[PDB]
């Protein structure tokens, strides 16, 4: 009785009919349907938000992507400790919210889990239930861990958690959430952070990639697709001075965009991308920059060598350095900018053949692994499946050379940084006049800048070691220029 | 003739009697018997302190004990380099011997030719016979070692070795040395440690865990005897306000402990803990505590939450920190404190059952290792044992993951004390008051103590990641306190 | 008719006549004979500088040198990283070139591309030709490598390259170079280093180290004879005041050490020491010293307790501090003024033994690799071959300790180094004396000869552990004596 439910949803029947989920009847995803018929549409089906109803038919995807892998060196990996992707983050960082916990990525099923748990996040207030003997446990959000209460304290915290936090960790509030997080739906940007965490009970939905009416690939990403419209023509995922995605508005609610052609770039970029999802300052007025202002669930798509300008553009900053007072930019895992017209990107290669490679199931049919693959630690088919004539040891060197290089610059560009800060602290304390210390601080935006979008950057300047050499050296430029004129005024003052 | 000995040796008798060693001669242990009852008392028996007697009918734990590994990634891990276990520690301890050289700890039978060699020792007055190319030879302390001589210099080395010291490297002065090391045995606090190391052949002896009359479980260490006897009902290894070890006083020389179950958390507390064994200074008055001092031979047998109040308590501390003057506690290896209260000791799991793991020597006789295992080496004995669903994988992540976790707070706590000791000096050159540089001596005081601990001790949270983290927090928060009061003052002097 | 030859050219005849090689055709290695025969001396014969020449005979030594390996670690390891060689690089050579990149070496076949390449070199001017991927091709300079031209910039490179430097990366100058680079060969000192490039198509010759007319074991490089002569009894090379080298001066053009035994330590020494082929600075008067100087050709030949006494004899010095302005030695790669007299040289051990040890080819013939080895990569035929003893793990363990003990040093060299620095530093803004600023200088002279010898050295201690000891820890005496001397003049100021 398709026709019927078709009358009304128009969207739906395009998406669907003539798909390789036609035949899939509306009841398997939709619950209360009768209801909906017989009572009429004030009464709405229940659409359960499921990765199970997909693994049903799709038993493969839905195994790795909940399939639990034990690294012997461990999970939670601090960033900001000596031999760390960012051993200078406590002194560079000084003011954020990141210096009480950054660790390093680990596996998408543990997505809500460790955005809910990080000490970052909301004081402490949730925990793995059973502590650390369950830190590896995957499934539902609310099995795994546990809510200690409002008023309860952990010492050393944070509170950085908001609802626009979670567009990044679930799938789990797309019937709930008006585009942007505008008012209009259960949750918004302004909601409590505490009641959004209750409703996720899920990581990244099959949903969020995949079109469940006609299993068209996709994205659901509300920022993402608000910096594509905003630039449709000149995008990083444009070709031919256009996007391959068409965006489907439900009821001027909610948006998806549909591609004609499997484009993980976009897919992935749905998350892996540098964003504004807090409050900031702007730089002109200093003001607050809050929830009600659309800037605070944004897409840049822009790379190292264009954010400074891009976040001058829309006048805003993250936060004060705690010493200098620079008006920083918070960098976030700008994968897909950095991805974006680096050599493999040209050759038309995208993220899911070196993250998802094909390995087989069950019996032996092929599939791409929905346990996404750390490419050094699965050279034969991330890096061999395609590099032929490579040995694993050659792919691993390949990798960690183009590593070793950018991170040398990362180290000399912190290195840069910290002088920079120390030198300002000693010209404040030496009475240099606050115009030079305003150069400084202009530059310590720069080095900045140009510096910690590295330390975000997960790839180490895999992605696209030119983009980091560039920027890291420019980094370091910006750092030794600002050194010496406060190391010139240093003098002017005494002389 | 045993009944003629246990006329005038009724403890002896006590111990022995109906014991798993009942049988042996005394003769096996005791040489010039017949002299001793012949001549009277005035001419003791001989009593060799040797492994090898235990051997001849105990091999799998002799050979265990004495066996030959190599470590492909060395010994002599100094832990104040930049990926050390204690990155921070020339500027953190600045002032101490520590400071001269501190080595991750190897095995057992290493443990007197290591405490001789450091370079914190004597001077670089002991080396190895042949140097580096004898460096894992076992046996016989003066076999392995040379003494260059008391008028011999070495450069960059200490003098903090004390007859105490050896008190936690051998059972060889079991009979030479009066409770607490007060005077009248052949070695006492005050003797010349050049002396008391002559006399110093093995390592930790069989006697010092196992009564060589009854093989009953025991204690010979003298201040762990002290401390379990000054808090009986309280005390770390109390159950049901009561200690299993009965103290047995021979002649008001010296005490065993004797426990009816083996609880190796007592066997390990011989040494694996924080102690004092070094002169030291009174907080109140700023007067040398000597070896005089009964304090100079102590347990506190307190966790990282309670040390500060307890060496307050007892008006003492190690050093005064070479920059701020804090009057700072040196911690070492508190493993037995830091393990009591752990999710495995409240499960009643000692260390014997991680660390002298079951496996099977010879044929095929099932014991308990006594080459003492670093438990990531072996997780297949040490942990899945127990834990029959752990993979080894997942044992190596759990370890990891909780070492990572705790980690990444002790590598903040340092960057925090590092800044503590920076910003100080910069307040003392702005001439910030006396007044206020003692507010922040008493913030470094507490952000040392909560941070030391865990350097200290070799689990890097392991053995009780709640206390790891809610100590090294308080550390952080302590130094962020100092850092914050320095500040302040230092703007309200220029005000 | 080589008789006709040898009228002319002696030399040649007494190297080449009842040698392994006598029967070779002057044809195989020199084209053109006929016309230089037929038109004169005029004309001279092509003589082309060429491995695979000697790999026609000589196969498994030419293959072994040119095979491709990939350490899984990658290469282009930059020093100056936190879990680095040398941690405190950008803080410790500030103001000298090698701040911009120094990484470890790598394999002998890459040594020209890679000096072309490094970022200190010519600005960025030259390029991996296809970048990455194509790091690790090995053969000629030109195929590898593009010439991006003399107008480009790369951000963040130096200039430190110049003809001196070439002469310890290949073969291919040894007929186009006077002695020490003196003026009349097609270059020398003072020619543009980006002419100087263009003839260089191989990396180090077969002929460096064995003679094509007689095949005897050799050295060609002019700072090494120069040396030797200059010190022939008491050199490190020397036995009983004596040097194993017999020098032939061609034409009073070029020189060559032909030895009657192999002498590694000699062959290896021709690159494997400290040198100066750079401009410096002269102590006394400040005065440049430049290409016109045979102190920019110079092997010392003098190891760490020397150097500093040696550059002060000579008047030189590489660089001032960019913070003390102390007058510093630039130290290079020492490894066989480090090994000389250390227990392996002393056994009459070379450099050859643990790095080209014995391998089977092809069939099955035997030979010395000539792909150089890291010893700890291969402990089985570096070190067990002689040590038959030791195991894997214990020969590993033997390299490690020592690097262990060794680190630990270096490290807290480079804290004290840090310290002096930026005490001096401090001791600068309180306006302490330029007289006991002067003092300061001097102890930083002296910490730094005492640490950076063992950053440039690459063994980390294991070529000669005590002098690796006895110079660290003269390095940590001598800052912890600037350090005290400058907090003292800074009490004295303000007394
Ligand atoms: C018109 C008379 C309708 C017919 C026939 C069906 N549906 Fe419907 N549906 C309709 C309206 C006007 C609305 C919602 C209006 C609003 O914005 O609140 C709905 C809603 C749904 C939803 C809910 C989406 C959400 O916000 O969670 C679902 C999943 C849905 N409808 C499914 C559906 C099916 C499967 C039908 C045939 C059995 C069906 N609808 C019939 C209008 C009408
Ligand atoms: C938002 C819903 C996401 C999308 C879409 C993708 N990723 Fe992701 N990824 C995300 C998070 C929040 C995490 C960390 C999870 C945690 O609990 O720490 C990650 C992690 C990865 C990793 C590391 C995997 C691991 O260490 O085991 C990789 C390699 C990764 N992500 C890649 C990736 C690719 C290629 C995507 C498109 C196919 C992709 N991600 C989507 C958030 C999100
Ligand atoms: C999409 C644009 C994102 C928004 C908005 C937020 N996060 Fe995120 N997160 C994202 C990715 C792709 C990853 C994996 C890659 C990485 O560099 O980590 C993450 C990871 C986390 C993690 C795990 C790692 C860590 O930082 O400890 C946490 C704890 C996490 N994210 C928290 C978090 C919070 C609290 C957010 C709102 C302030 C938030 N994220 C937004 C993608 C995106
Ligand atoms: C092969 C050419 C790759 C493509 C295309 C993309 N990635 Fe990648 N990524 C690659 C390597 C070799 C590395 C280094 C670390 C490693 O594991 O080898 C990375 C790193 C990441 C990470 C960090 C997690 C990790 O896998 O270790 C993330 C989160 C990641 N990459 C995501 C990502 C996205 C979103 C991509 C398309 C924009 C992308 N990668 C492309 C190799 C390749
Ligand atoms: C009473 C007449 C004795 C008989 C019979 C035996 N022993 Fe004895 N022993 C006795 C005294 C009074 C002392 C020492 C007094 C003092 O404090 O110096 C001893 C000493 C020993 C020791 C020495 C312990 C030490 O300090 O090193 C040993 C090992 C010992 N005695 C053993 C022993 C044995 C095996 C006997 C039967 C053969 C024996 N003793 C008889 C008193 C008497
Ligand atoms: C080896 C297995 C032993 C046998 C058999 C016996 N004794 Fe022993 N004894 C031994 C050791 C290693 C020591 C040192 C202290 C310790 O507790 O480990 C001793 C000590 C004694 C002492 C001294 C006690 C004191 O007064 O301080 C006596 C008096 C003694 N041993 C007597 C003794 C007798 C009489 C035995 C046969 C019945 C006998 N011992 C057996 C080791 C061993
Ligand atoms: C004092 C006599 C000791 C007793 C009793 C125990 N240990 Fe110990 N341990 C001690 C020292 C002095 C050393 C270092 C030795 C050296 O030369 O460096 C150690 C070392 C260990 C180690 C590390 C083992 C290794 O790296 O190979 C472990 C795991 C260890 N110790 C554990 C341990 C346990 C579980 C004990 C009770 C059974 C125990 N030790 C007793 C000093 C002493
Ligand atoms: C028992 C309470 C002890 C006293 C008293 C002393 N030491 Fe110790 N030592 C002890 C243990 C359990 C260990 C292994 C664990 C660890 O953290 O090291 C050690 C180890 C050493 C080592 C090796 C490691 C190192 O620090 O380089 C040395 C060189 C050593 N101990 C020396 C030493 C000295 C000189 C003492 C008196 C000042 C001393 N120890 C007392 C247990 C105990
Ligand atoms: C299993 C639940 C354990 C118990 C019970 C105890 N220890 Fe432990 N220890 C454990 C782990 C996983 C680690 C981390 C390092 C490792 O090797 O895996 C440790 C560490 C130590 C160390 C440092 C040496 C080492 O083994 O690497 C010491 C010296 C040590 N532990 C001693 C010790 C003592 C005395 C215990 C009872 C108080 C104790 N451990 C209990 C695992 C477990
Ligand atoms: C004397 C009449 C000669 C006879 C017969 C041969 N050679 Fe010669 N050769 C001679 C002179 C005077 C010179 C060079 C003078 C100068 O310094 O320029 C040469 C040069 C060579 C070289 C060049 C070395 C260089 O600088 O590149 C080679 C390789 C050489 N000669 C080889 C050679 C051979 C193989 C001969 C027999 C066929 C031969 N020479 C004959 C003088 C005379
Ligand atoms: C100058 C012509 C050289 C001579 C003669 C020798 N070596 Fe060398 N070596 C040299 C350079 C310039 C490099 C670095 C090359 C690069 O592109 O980075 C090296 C490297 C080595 C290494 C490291 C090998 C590797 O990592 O794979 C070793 C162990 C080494 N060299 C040893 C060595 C020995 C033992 C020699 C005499 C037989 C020797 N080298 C000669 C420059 C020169
Ligand atoms: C012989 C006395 C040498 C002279 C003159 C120069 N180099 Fe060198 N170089 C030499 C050796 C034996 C090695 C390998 C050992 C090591 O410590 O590196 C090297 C290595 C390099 C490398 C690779 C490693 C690095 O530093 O990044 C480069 C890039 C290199 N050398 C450049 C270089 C330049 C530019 C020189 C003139 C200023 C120069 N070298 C002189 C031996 C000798
Ligand atoms: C065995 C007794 C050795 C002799 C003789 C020499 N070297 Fe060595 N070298 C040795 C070891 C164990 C190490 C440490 C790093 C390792 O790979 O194990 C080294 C190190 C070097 C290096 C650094 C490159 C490397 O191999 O990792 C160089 C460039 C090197 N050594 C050169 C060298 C020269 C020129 C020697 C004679 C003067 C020399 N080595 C002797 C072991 C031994
Ligand atoms: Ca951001
Ligand atoms: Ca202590
Ligand atoms: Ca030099």
């Amino acid at each position: 009785g398709r026709e019927t439910c078709y009358a009304c949803h128009t969207e739906v029947k395009s998406l669907k009919e003539n798909s390789k989920h036609a035949a899939i009847a509306c009841t398997v995803c939709h619950d209360k349907t009768k209801e909906h018929l017989e009572k009429g549409p004030d009464v709405k089906p229940v659409t359960k938000i499921d990765q199970a109803v997909c693994g049903s038919c799709h038993k493969n995807q839905y195994e790795s992507f909940y399939a639990v892998h034990h690294d012997p060196t461990g999970a939670r990996k601090e960033k900001g400790i000596p031999a760390g992707r960012s051993p200078l983050q406590d002194k560079l960082l000084a003011g954020h919210g990141f210096t009480f916990e950054h660790a390093e990525p680990r596996g998408h099923a543990y997505m809500v889990v460790d955005q809910f748990a990080v000490d970052r996040f909301q004081g402490g207030r949730y925990q793995f239930k059973g502590g650390w003997k369950n830190y590896d446990k995957v499934g539902k959000t609310w099995d795994i861990l546990e809510d200690r209460g409002p008023n309860a304290k952990l010492p050393e915290t944070a509170m950085a958690g908001n609802p626009t936090c979670i567009q990044c960790k679930s799938s789990d509030l797309i019937l709930q959430w008006k585009h942007l997080g505008e008012k209009g739906g259960k949750f918004d940007r302004t909601s409590n952070v505490n009641d959004v965490v209750k409703a996720i009970n899920n990581p990244v939905g099959c949903i969020h990639c995949h079109d469940p009416h006609g299993a068209q690939p996709r994205i659901v990403r509300d920022g993402l697709i608000a910096a594509i419209e905003k630039d449709p023509a000149k995008n990083i995922f444009a070709k031919n001075g256009k996007t391959d995605l068409k965006v489907i508005d439900f009821r001027g609610f909610r948006k998806i965009g549909v591609m004609e052609k499997t484009d993980s770039r976009m897919m992935c970029a749905q998350c892996h991308v540098e964003y504004n999802c807090n409050p900031g300052t702007q730089r002109t007025d200093g003001k607050p920059v809050t929830f009600a202002d659309a800037r605070t669930n944004h897409f840049p798509l822009k790379n190292s060598l264009q954010l400074l300008e891009h976040y001058r553009s829309i006048d805003f900053f993250d936060f004060k350095h705690a010493v200098t007072g620079a008006k920083l930019i918070k960098f976030q895992h700008p994968e897909a900018e950095t991805y974006a017209g680096s050599a493999h990107d040209k050759a038309g290669v995208q993220c899911h053949q070196c993250h998802m490679p094909q390995v087989k199931g069950k019996d032996g049919k092929k599939y791409s692994t929905h346990g996404v693959v750390k490419p050094i630690q699965m050279v034969q088919e991330s890096c061999i499946s395609c590099h032929k004539d490579y040995t694993p040891n050659k792919a691993k060197f390949m990798i960690e050379t183009i590593r070793n290089y950018t991170k040398g610059k990362m180290r000399k560009s912190e290195y840069w940084l910290a002088q920079l800060i120390d030198t300002f602290a000693v010209a404040q304390r030496e009475g240099v006049s606050p115009t030079i210390l305003d150069q400084a601080r202009l530059k310590h935006e720069e080095a900045h800048a140009l510096w910690e979008y590295w330390t975000a950057e997960n790839s180490d300047g895999f992605h696209n070691p030119e983009q980091a050499r560039q920027s890291l050296t420019g980094s370091i430029s910006a750092s030794k220029a600002g050194v010496k004129l406060l190391n010139d005024a240093i003098m002017a003052v005494k002389q």
